[PDB]
């Protein structure tokens, strides 16, 4: 004969998309205990309350029989209120209902990575969810109730603390962005037969992250054959060389320098540059001298590393550190990586001519939108953003307007010209960007693996007015090649047009529009 204190469960903080989309909601459940003591005196109710919760009569009997000695245990968690409430309707003795909470994820797997979970104790352990947990937690109440010597309860005699719900989040993300996003990703991973992914779209003028995807990814409304490689978050906490995705900024260092100007011709005869005993080699070997804007078309690696070797490269590792690559987002997303700008005191040529062509450094996805929205910015870089902005933050003018002008316009190139990157043409708009593709470092030791390659593609669009930038890294496609401009490239194409589309970006380019785009 005594007052036991219970818990009231709290609402957990609503997380929305941008425009109020629910990804993460507490929906109210039912759970149903039982006091043994009582049941034991109702017997004859038990085949009835053991078909009601689909367990076997004899399993039923089993579990209150063995727990006769108790006052407490449970018998269903997280029915439904109608559920629960058919069961209490029964009007069994010992049976008692309790409401709490389940956390739902509306969009399933499609935004897994970047809200994450809470476990079984309603605590964040992956994501935003742990990002925020203390903001999205709120604070659950107690209430006293009484129960006589056998433990039926028999009063709620006082509420002693109030439950606090959390606060809601409003992400960055426009969930409707990262449903084309997954969707697309998921179809070049599952076509190109590749083991993993990324995808981010960024706004370029607020910082926002718009979507981020990745794969494999999981179902968090079912983890139950759950493995640890698909929960990784990997545009924000795996990191890579980016290779040839780098090169504008190179060449915004060239063009900083004063040492170069667009119509300067590097001569990269006959496709190879020995350097000691490391060999600089171009995949494409049909030109033998190439025009600034030629050298990112072409992706000559030669090309780049003599641009390196006249401006050196301090003037490369400047505009990479200014446009973000290998420092810290700010975002705080948890495991994030910072990756890695490598710093010499003396820079010999060798590792001169690899950065400047995206070697000896890494990135990760987020980062190198990051520095392409800059680069679309018209050089201005604005902090990341995961969760929804109000004001258009001040940014930092980290390339020339008329550098990044130059630069976005050979990127413009990279995607239009003949010999350029055309799986990459957005239908309806100018867009630009540069292709990468990086063999994979070897497992087990030092160097490049013989057969297994990440593809890459970076850009943004539209180029007359740029809004998105976009980041698409494959890796190891093994079905249909592996070259960035192959793999990447048509994904890049895909979502950008919708994406575009879907924001109502006015099409800049009608000569080559879709079928209701060339009406209005
Ligand atoms: C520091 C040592 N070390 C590390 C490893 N390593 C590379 O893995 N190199 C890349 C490479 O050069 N890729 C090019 C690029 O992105 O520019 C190609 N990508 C295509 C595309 O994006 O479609 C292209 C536009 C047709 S050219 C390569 C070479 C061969 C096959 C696949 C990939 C080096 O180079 C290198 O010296
Ligand atoms: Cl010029």
């Amino acid at each position: 004969r005594s007052v036991r204190h219970i818990a009231i469960p709290a609402h957990r903080g609503l997380i929305t998309d941008r425009n109020g989309e629910p990804l993460a909601v507490s929906t109210p459940v039912t759970t149903l205990w039982a006091n043994p003591k009582e049941l034991m005196t109702a017997k004859e109710r038990w085949p009835q309350l053991a078909a009601a919760l689909g367990q076997d009569t004899k399993l039923f009997a089993d579990r209150i029989e063995q727990n006769a000695e108790r006052e407490f245990i449970y018998l269903v968690r997280g029915l439904t209120p109608e559920q629960g409430e058919g069961v209490i309707a029964l009007k069994v003795p010992g049976v008692y209902s309790i409401e709490e909470f389940r956390r739902f994820y509306p969009a399933g797997e499609v935004v897994a990575h970047a809200v994450g979970f809470t476990d079984v104790d309603d605590r964040g352990r992956e994501g935003i969810e742990l990002a925020f947990d203390e903001w999205l937690a709120g604070v659950p109440g107690k209430r006293q109730v009484l129960k006589d010597r056998r433990g039926r309860v028999i009063k709620d005699v006082q509420v002693t603390k109030n439950a606090k719900p959390g606060k809601t989040l409003a992400l960055s993300i426009d969930l409707r962005l990262q449903y084309l996003a997954h969707r697309e990703l998921r179809n070049a991973l599952l076509e190109n037969g590749a083991k993993a992914g990324s995808l981010v779209i960024m706004d370029v003028k607020t910082g926002e992250i718009l979507a981020m995807t990745n794969q494999p990814t999981y179902n968090p409304n079912n983890r139950r054959n759950l493995q640890p490689a698909a929960m990784r978050n990997r545009a924000m906490i795996d990191v890579f060389e980016p290779g040839s995705t780098v090169k504008p900024f190179s060449m915004s260092a060239a063009l900083a320098s004063g040492r170069w100007k667009p119509s300067d011709i590097v001569d990269v005869y006959p496709g190879t540059l020995q350097i000691g005993r490391y060999t600089i080699r171009d995949v494409s070997r049909n030109s033998r001298q190439l025009d600034l804007t030629g050298i990112l078309i072409k992706s000559s690696n030669v090309g780049i590393s003599k641009i390196a070797f006249d401006i050196g490269a301090e003037s490369i590792y400047s505009v990479m550190q200014q446009v973000g690559l290998g420092q810290d987002t700010g975002l705080g997303f948890p495991g994030e990586r910072v990756g890695n700008l490598p710093n010499h005191r003396k820079w010999p040529k060798a590792e001169t001519a690899t950065l400047a062509y995206g070697y000896g450094l890494s990135v990760t996805a987020i980062q190198l939108a990051h520095a392409y929205a800059a680069l679309a910015n018209d050089g201005k870089s604005v902090p990341l953003s995961m969760t929804r902005v109000d004001r258009v933050p001040d940014g930092v003018q980290v390339i020339s307007p008329e550098v990044a002008s130059t630069v976005q316009g050979m990127l413009q190139q990279v995607v239009e010209a003949q010999g350029g990157v055309f799986r990459a043409q957005v239908p309806g708009y100018h867009a630009a960007g540069k292709s990468g593709t990086a063999r994979k470092v070897s497992v087990g030791t030092k160097g490049y693996r013989e057969n297994a390659y990440r593809s890459l593609f970076a850009g943004f669009a539209p180029a007359t007015d740029p809004r998105i930038a976009m980041v698409v890294v494959i890796d190891e496609p093994s079905k249909a090649g592996y070259f960035g401009g192959l793999v990447s490239a048509p994904v890049f194409s895909k979502v950008m047009a919708g994406a575009l589309r879907l924001m109502n970006v006015p099409p800049d380019n009608l000569p080559t529009a879709t079928e209701q785009q060339q009406v209005n």
